[PDB]
């Protein structure tokens, strides 16, 4: 129901319950004159800002205030008023006693109106001690009040059998009033003249009388009998200026008050709502001869009888509804439009509704006639709570059937948008500490500076520079530089000599750094050094000395780093620079410069020295001259991409200055380089498409935030225009949950709806022919309210679920299989399956599921199809026709549904597809892709019955072998090309997510990557030639590959890492350890048999013909060595620093590390604290604190650490101890910890103010997790530890 400006109920809340009235007597009078402490008969109301009493409304009888305030007299203080009141009251008490004794009687009727005349006379400070017996009601005050002819014509005046007065006063404004937004108006009922009413006892004779009386000053009456009795009313020539912006003729004012009454009434509904009268309002007795129906007043009376039926506003209603609330209301209703209610009442008669729940009709006739014909009714509904919220909260569309016209909806929204405005751009991303480090290897082969491509000639143009800088300012992380130094030195700590079994770095040697900071708050240095000194970087032994300079620095007189200089030789060199003149043609220049860099480091270092370098530049001459002088003089080397953000950063470390060693380049490192190239290229390019921070969104993008608003959305059967607006919107912004805002401002109701625009929704817009129409029925429903809000670019600031991650991985994969002119079948689909947009729009598509659908259609340029039946059925596969198979989120899903073995259902599926046309077939696969390794948080493993388990998805799927798999593949069709489908090295799918505006990081990414590593898809083609496998793809164990045909005029390329490993044409760049790609001319068949060094997936591209026609051959997968290991653990307990020499039985493929469990920090212990030496043999060092600490050896030769074993060390954490010898006191932790000798204490280490006891011998150097923790030589006897 939306009348001209107002939106109300569409179902009633009107009760019928009433009570009986009071009768008045003597002790009634007395007690009313008692002003009961605690039961005082007034309500002193306030403002609503700090709620300070500024007015009162009275409870008659205390009224009778008829003349100017200037005679009243009373203070400006609340309490003062009341005490003066109480005083004068008890006075007049004594008085009325004088007149009538308290025991003269008990209780008896007296004209209240008379009592109020007395009230006024008293307070007026004027005499009334002459109207006294007139108080006593003999039988009917009517005759009593009318017996007199002339006395006190200033309260009451009698004309004929009539008495004519203005009724006693009800409100009073006080002396603190301020016309606040929180000042509800009394509507001038406190005036000394604002109304006049008139009684005798009866309608008819005065109805006669009125032919000689005004009506144009307002003739209104409430019928339902007061004890006041039969009376009519006229208003005066005054109107309220207040309540901007309205003049207010008290007629319509008191009407509005009656309206408020009826509203308050309609709020609740209880089978005993004990009013005495449901109805108190006033409908026009006379005045209908001066103004028509289009008046505000006629509107009001309409609403009067309406709410009398029980209708009610469709916005949450205050207890007291603000002055400005009222004016805004006016603003609304006064509008154009129509009534929901056909009725037009009459002074001829007022109607009685159909069956509105109220019984006032059940008692009265005077002015009442029902239309028995009436049938316009509603159901029943009210609410139990109404409030507000600030948040732009979600909503979901629920479509409808019909269509519309496109440009027309456009032109509709053309008056509704919120565009253009600047939104809160917010955050795009969060930093992430990734690393790609690699050092010298033996098992590799040589590599020349002839192989690595150089950076693109593109890198130096304004556009990409501004964009890369952007994202450098669009990702959340601190100064990368600190943790750079951190990680680089921490990994600059694993370098050991192949010939003496010890590292290269030594503590408290000479440390030098250049390229220092320029200061932001007073550092001029990488802060890392302070905690390095202060002992926060884990396990890193502090230095003795550090030299600190740069381009500009407050430590030592400066000279720029660009040219020669005198400086000392030190046991470490840190080298950095601030770029100066380096343009694409400053690179012969830049080369000479880096020569200068390295050469200075050379003649500035110690014999044996070693150092670091920042590198940036893929010019060959770099490595060229690098080889020309240095590698054959340094012990060894390592480098690193310490990635935090997009650029071509490079970092290297040289070992043993003056340590001649012919060093070169190798293969895997070079690939790694290319990998940086390819990825960072892709990532940078991904960034080439994004809005500018904080710009003003007018709408110029495929992507953005999209919102409009609405005043009073037509929630009657009329929705046409607004429905067009919203429909055009949602069609613009389909497939997302949409934020909403219900609020009123500038005297006007308005909802606001906010959303985004995406390239996905662009597909949406693209694939249509007409308009999806939406039912505001739901939007009709919610009576809720929402504060306004502000345009922010993003909705989620953190977090993600690997579920959706590998989902979109799958999505970009399948679209990356979604290609030209194909009708696909889709397995385990969504009733809300979004993918149909993602796919292009050229050829049909079918989805099938076991759960009913939820989506609209019928207005597209594209015929999409959905089938609600078990996608594990047939008899109809022959009824349908396709070529291409897509199973996702169904295989394990349908497995769980069927509770069977994998292979059984799989074979059933074979039978399913066994009936019609199929070109390529693809199914997400739950395939043992290796030995089970676990991932923590999301998957239990049932090796008893081989089942994957996922608590974060919270289910259990099975799995079965691989052999039977590929065997059944050959079974269905031996004629086939397999596809082990790999993707765990690329993130371009993630762009779509941030195209979907989804900020992420790498944690869940590698989560899902390990998941896919066993949970890939399989893509296979029935058109293909068998691949004839004989050997084993296990590292070092050979393979025999045999091939029927293919005359010798072709070549073939094995690829790895999306990178062309090598081919069947050259060996000088071959990569397989030993190859045999031979062609038997006699059988005319190929045989490629060989040996290996690397595991993983590798694929064949067949260069068939000699013209090099490239075709796709299947991929394959290779086994990395086992995950098992033993510890040749001796059982002897020796406390020597020679220590327990425990040995290791490890696969001939690996080498390891071992950290400390620092409250959730895998922090390697002190390097010295152990030895490692190749089965494998070690020599770790121990103290007492060990038994206090939990320990694990860690498989460590890569970045993706912890991926073949993790071994608890309890065979060392738990041992037996002697009592004959001194021990090594080392603390496990800095915590409060005391020492006890076998039931008699020793001391408290890590206690405030401790002093070393001479019983012990402190050790200049300590055995500890980090070199800041104390170690001692302690006498024999059983001590031990206890934390405070």
């Amino acid at each position: 129901a939306n009348v001209w400006g107002v939106r109300l109920a569409d179902s009633l809340s009107s009760p019928t319950i009433e009570t009986r009235t009071r009768q008045y007597t003597l002790h009634d009078l007395c007690s009313d004159l008692d002003a009961n402490p605690g039961r005082e008969p007034w309500k002193p109301l306030r403002n609503q800002r700090t709620n300070n009493i500024v007015a009162v409304q009275l409870f008659r009888p205390l009224q009778g205030l008829v003349l100017d305030t200037q005679l009243y007299g009373f203070p400006g203080a609340f309490d003062d008023w009341e005490r003066f009141m109480r005083e004068k009251l008890r006075v007049l008490k004594y008085e009325v006693l004088r007149i009538y004794p308290i025991s003269n009687y008990s209780n008896e009727h007296v004209n209240v109106f008379v009592a109020n005349a007395l009230v006024g006379a008293f307070l007026s400070n004027q005499a009334f001690y002459d109207l006294l017996p007139l108080l006593i009601i003999n039988d009917t005050m009517i005759g009593d009040l009318l017996g007199t002819g002339a006395s006190l014509s200033q309260f009451f005046q009698s004309h004929g059998d009539v008495l004519e007065v203005a009724a006693g006063r009800k409100y009073l404004q006080m002396e603190n009033y301020s016309n606040d937004d929180d000042d509800p108006p009394l509507f001038a009922k406190d005036l000394s003249d604002y109304a006049k009413a008139f009684y005798s006892d009866t309608y008819e004779v005065l109805d006669r009388f009125f032919w000689t009386h005004d009506s144009s000053a307002g003739v209104l009456v409430h019928y339902d009998k007061p004890t006041n009795g039969h009376h009519y009313l006229l208003g005066t020539l005054t109107q309220m200026v207040s309540a901007p912006p309205y003049i207010i003729n008290a007629t319509d004012a008191m009407l509005l008050e009656s309206c408020l009454e009826q509203f308050s009434a309609n709020v609740r509904a209880r089978p005993a709502q004990p009013v005495t009268r449901l109805d108190q309002c006033y409908h026009l007795r006379w005045g209908a001869q001066y103004v028509g129906e289009d008046s505000l007043t006629y509107r009001l009376g309409v609403l009067s009888l309406l709410a009398t039926n029980g209708y009610q506003l469709a916005r949450p209603i205050p207890r007291q509804l603000t002055n400005r609330w009222l004016s805004s209301f006016v603003s609304q209703i006064m509008s154009d439009g129509v009534n929901e209610t056909p009725l037009w009442p009459q002074e001829r008669y007022v109607q009685i509704a159909y069956d509105s729940p109220s019984v006032v009709d059940g008692a009265t006739q005077y002015g009442y006639v029902r239309k028995n014909q009436l049938r316009l009714g509603m159901r029943i509904s009210a609410l139990q709570s109404l409030s507000d919220t600030p948040s732009p909260v979600q909503w979901l569309p629920q479509y409808t059937i019909d269509q519309a016209a496109m440009d027309e909806g456009d032109l509709m929204v053309s008056r509704l948008t919120q565009l253009p405005l600047r939104p809160d751009y917010g955050n795009i991303w969060v930093g992430d500490a990734l690393s790609y480090y690699v050092d010298y290897n033996r098992s590799h082969r040589v590599v020349l500076s002839s192989e690595l491509p150089q950076l693109p000639d593109t890198y130096f143009d304004g556009d990409e520079q501004y964009g890369r800088s952007l994202f450098s300012l669009a990702r959340k992380i601190g100064d990368r530089s600190l943790v750079k130094d951190t990680a680089v030195l921490k990994h600059a700590y694993q370098a050991i000599d192949p010939n003496t079994g010890k590292e290269y770095l030594r503590s408290r040697q000479s440390v030098a750094y250049f390229g220092a900071s320029a200061g932001h708050s007073g550092a001029d240095q990488p802060l890392v050094i302070e905690p390095w000194i202060q002992g926060k970087i884990s396990g890193v032994p502090p230095p003795s000395s550090v030299r600190q300079f740069g381009y500009d620095v407050a430590r030592g007189a400066i000279v720029d780093l660009a040219r020669p200089f005198p400086s000392g030789d030190y046991q470490f060199v840190y080298s950095d620079v601030d770029q100066v003149v380096d343009g694409h043609d400053d690179l012969s220049i830049s080369s000479g410069l880096v020569e200068s860099l390295l050469s200075s480091c050379m003649h500035a270092t110690a014999p044996g020295g070693s150092f670091v370098v920042k590198i940036n530049f893929p010019t060959r001459p770099v490595w060229h001259y690098i080889e020309q002088k240095i590698l054959p003089n340094i012990t060894s080397y390592m480098l690193i991409k310490p990635f935090v953000t997009n650029n071509v950063e490079l970092f290297f470390v040289a070992f043993g200055v003056h340590q001649h060693s012919s060093l070169t380049w190798t293969s895997g490192v070079y690939f790694f380089l290319v990998d940086h190239f390819y990825r960072y290229e892709t990532l940078s390019t991904i960034s080439r498409q994004l809005p500018s921070f904080g710009y003003v969104d007018d709408g110029s993008s495929v992507t953005g935030i999209e919102t409009i608003s609405i005043e009073n959305p037509g929630f009657s059967n009329m929705t046409q225009a607004a429905r067009i607006g919203i429909s055009g919107l949602c069609a613009n912004v389909g497939n997302a949950r949409k934020s909403i805002a219900i609020y009123e401002s500038h005297g006007a109701r308005v909802l606001t709806i906010t959303s985004r625009r995406s390239p996905a929704s662009a597909r949406r817009k693209s694939r249509l022919r007409y308009l999806p129409l939406i039912d505001p029925r739901s939007l009709e429903v919610q009576a809720r309210t929402i504060l306004p809000a502000d345009p922010v670019l993003f909705e989620n600031v953190s977090g993600a679920s690997p579920h959706v991650c590998l989902t979109m991985m799958y999505n970009f994969e399948v679209s990356s299989a979604v290609y030209d002119g194909d009708v696909v079948l889709d397995l385990g689909t969504g009733p809300e399956a979004k993918i149909l947009e993602l796919i292009p729009a050229t050829s049909p598509v079918t989805c099938v599921d076991i759960r009913p659908t939820a989506q609209p259609s019928g207005c597209w340029n594209v015929r999409t199809t959905f089938l609600e039946l078990d996608y594990l059925s047939d008899g109809w596969i022959t009824g349908v026709r396709g070529d291409i198979v897509t199973c996702m989120l169904s295989l394990g899903a349908a497995a769980a549904g069927k509770s069977m073995t994998f292979d059984a259902a799989f074979q059933q599926l074979i039978k399913v597809l066994s009936k019609s046309t199929a070109n390529v077939v693809l199914v997400q696969v739950n395939c043992p892709t290796d030995v089970v390794r676990s991932i923590k948080g999301y998957l239990e493993i049932d090796s008893t019955n081989k089942r994957y388990r996922f608590p974060k998805f919270g289910r259990d799927e099975p799995y079965s072998d691989m052999d039977a798999l590929e065997k059944i593949c050959r079974t269905a069709w031996p004629n086939c090309s397999i596809t082990w489908v790999p993707l765990s090295y690329d993130l371009r799918w993630t762009r779509l997510a941030l195209l979907e505006s989804t900020t992420l990081s790498s944690a869940s990414i590698r989560i899902a990557e390990l998941m896919y590593k066993y949970m890939p898809i399989m893509r296979i083609d029935i058109h293909g030639l068998p691949m004839e496998k004989r050997g084993n793809f296990i590292v070092g164990q050979n393979c025999s590959l045999v091939i029927p045909g293919f005359n010798a005029q072709d070549v073939f390329n094995c690829y790895f890492n999306s990178a062309l490993a090598f081919s069947t044409e050259d060996v000088n760049a071959a990569m397989i350890p030993q190859v045999s790609a031979q062609f038997d001319a006699t059988k005319g068949e190929w045989t490629l048999d060989m040996v290996f060094s690397d595991a993983g997936i590798y694929t064949m591209q067949a260069l068939v013909g000699s013209n090099a026609n490239p075709v796709s051959l299947g991929s394959f997968v290779v086994d990395s060595p086992d995950v098992d290991i033993t510890d040749a653990w001796p059982a002897q307990l020796d406390f020597t620093i020679a220590g327990t020499d425990v040995d290791i039985t490890v696969n001939p493929y690996y080498r390891l590390m071992t950290f400390v469990r620092i409250d959730g920090q895998w922090q390697i212990a002190n390097p010295d604290k152990f030895q490692f030496f190749s089965t494998l043999v070690m020599n770790v060092k121990l103290d007492i604190a060990d038994k206090y600490l939990l320990y694990y050896i860690r498989d460590v030769q890569s970045r993706d650490v912890g991926f073949y074993i993790q071994h608890p060390l309890q065979l060392l954490n738990t041992i037996t101890l002697p009592t004959n010898e001194d021990l090594f006191l080392s603390a496990p932790d800095m915590r409060e910890w005391a020492v006890k000798e076998s039931g008699n204490t020793i001391c408290i280490l890590n206690s405030q103010g401790f002093v070393l006891p001479q019983d012990w011998d402190v050790l200049t150097d300590t055995i500890s997790w980090s070199p800041s923790i104390p170690t001692y030589i302690v006498p024999p006897g059983d001590y031990t530890l206890t934390p405070l």
